[PDB]
């Protein structure tokens, strides 16, 4: 190969500090070490944990970094021992890691590897406690173990889900996180019996995902509330058989939630990230034995409330990461699934753009302006 | 039968008002009305819940009113329309009633029937809106649709588990209540796996019973957890493999139960109603699917709190009431239980004293220097 073994220099959009715009530049990325994997990113979307990050909301948020994880690409080389892969494979960046062997990738009910996760936490590699980027020698942290906002990037071989060669990386990369968690929210978290009421708040894609798998799961009602009402015709779309925008409301809206379903939904989705309305979908989930599940990341140390009585008298509440989905070994289902025709996900996609104007993408996101955008070089 | 459709004068301890000791006197019993059952009462416990009406802490207590809800007792006779029991069926009036129609009836996983609850949580019957009990022709209230401090109680229909007649009443008095609320949490609303590690907050008689099911279930670690260290040696006795006491440790009580396991507990339990102690247990619920339940009942104006973080990351908060048991359908089937020698039911009793001493019976329960004590007339 042309590049195996040597640095590159490629383009990629920087995070020097919070709560700037990125600057899209060249940085200088070295080749993978033991363990190791570097990909060439052909499409990447943007995920509201990346502005979450972006803004100064992550306590662990290290700058300068290159932010992005939901992404698809190429494999370019690997390092030294690793298996898995080969140069050409196609590949989804998995910022859940999975090893097979640890007590949690083992367990048939979490998909939290504990791998990987201490360096990728601190933006570094394992094998030598290092990033991979650099600008003007100096050190670029990585993002989530993924890093897909440049166009080739350094990840560990449990971050790399090997995907059905033939599947289109400019849709499958919705993958790497929001859909993906939103569908496992229905299918692995809650686990949606047929039949069933569902409400989900927050009609940005996850809250999508997660209408499109009830629906496929059976839902019998699905109650999508959003203060965005230009969020609903899409949400009918995607399966849909009620909106509400809390706004048009007097009362509060677990309490008209409540009222519509006499004693709440079987199960609801909390898909912003916002403390409060956590608490109203625990407190409209079905009296008795109602579930709620938390899919939304929350600004760090705020905390969710209820009182007891709503637990003892029978709602559960619990919470999701990127799904449940055991990353490289249900990721390429997840491809299968869609290579079937069986799923939605082309739908998500509302704005395909250059990398170029990833700041832009970023002001569509901010403003709801869009469901995803799919960025290629 | 002399008695049947006749008022009965009978030993009766009522609360005239909170705060004052109860006065043993005789009071009258009205026959029981349509769907209506009157029992006479052979043996009857007390319990926390009972002193915390007593204290004028209920915000629904009611007075005058006759307090007791563990009992066992025989059909003496039943009002018109019933014929799920007839006269000299042994039964346990319950405070959560079964109906069987309703919506939480009809699902598997909840036991909150309707049916009466709003007559019963007003100290009334169902059936004309009125108590059954009156003192010189002045109404007295009831309680948790039991009232069984009285010789003779009326109860509705739904509240009646009809049990095996061999059955000790002195002994199964108790499955109305604490014992089984305990059991239930952990073969109900946990499920606990055999081999899975459990902790226990409080060692109250609803305590000894999570541990005593734990244990039958196959828990391979068992950590109890009070500050008050003399109740060690009788946690060991129903299972405990450790005891821990909060105030022997300066970090806080949950990372002391997370580094004894690395991870968290499988299961955890709270049996004292204290929210604060009510997160510690969540938070050290095993990383990625440990289970937390609320099994206490806390105090008017206290919120649980946490991160959402700790649900991302694999925790379930749920609670349990009357421990998920049916009340008419499984009772029996925990009588059942009982009498086939796998349980330490006859362990909870400590004392054995007569109803004339009921106000030393609440001291002894005040004092904390008891389990449980049984009344006999
Ligand atoms: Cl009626
Ligand atoms: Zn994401
Ligand atoms: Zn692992
Ligand atoms: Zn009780
Ligand atoms: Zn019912």
């Amino acid at each position: 190969s042309e590049t195996a073994g040597k640095p590159i220099e490629c383009k990629a959009a920087i995070a020097w500090e919070a709560k700037k715009p990125l600057e899209v530049r060249t940085v200088t990325v070295a080749p993978p070490g033991p363990g190791e994997v570097r990909v060439q990113i052909k499409a990447t979307a943007l995920c509201q944990t990346d502005a979450y990050t972006l803004g100064g909301l992550d306590p662990e948020g290290r700058f300068p970094c290159i932010l992005g994880h939901e992404a698809a690409g190429v494999v370019e080389s690997v390092g030294e021992g690793v298996t898995s892969v080969k140069p050409g494979d196609h590949v989804i960046p998995c910022y859940q890691a999975y090893c097979g062997e640890c007590k949690f990738c083992k367990h048939p009910e979490s998909n939290l590897c504990v791998s990987v996760r201490a360096f990728t936490g601190k933006g570094v590699m394992k094998s030598d406690g290092k990033p991979r980027f650099t600008v003007d020698g100096k050190p670029i942290y990585h993002f989530m173990g993924t890093s897909t906002f440049s166009e080739y990037t350094v990840v560990h071989e449990q971050s790399v889900a090997k995907i059905d060669v033939n599947a289109p990386l400019d849709k499958v990369c919705l993958l790497g996180c929001g859909v993906s968690t939103g569908w496992g929210a229905v299918f692995n978290t809650a686990k949606v019996t047929a039949g069933s009421t569902v409400a989900v708040f927050g009609l940005g894609a996850v809250g999508l995902a997660v209408i499109e798998a009830a629906k496929r799961a059976g839902a019998s009602r699905i109650i999508a509330v959003d203060i965005d009402p230009t969020k609903f015709p899409t949400a009918k779309e995607f399966g849909a058989t009620d909106c509400i925008n809390p706004k048009d409301h007097e009362k509060p809206i677990q309490q008209v939630i409540v009222e519509m379903t006499e004693w709440g939904c079987d199960y609801t989705f909390e898909c912003i990230g916002n403390t409060a309305v956590m608490r109203a979908a625990l407190e409209c989930a079905h009296r008795g034995w109602g579930t709620s599940v938390i899919v939304g990341v929350a600004a760090a140390g705020q905390e969710i409330s209820t009182r007891p009585f709503q637990l003892v008298t029978g709602r559960r509440w619990m919470g999701t990461a990127f799904g449940g989905y055991k990353s490289r070994v249900q990721v390429p289902d997840l491809v299968t699934d869609y290579m079937s025709g069986a799923t939605l996900l082309d739908k998500y996609i509302t704005h395909n753009m250059k990398f170029d104007q990833i700041n832009e993408a970023f002001e569509l996101l901010h403003a709801g302006e869009c469901l995803r955008c799919v960025l290629t070089f």
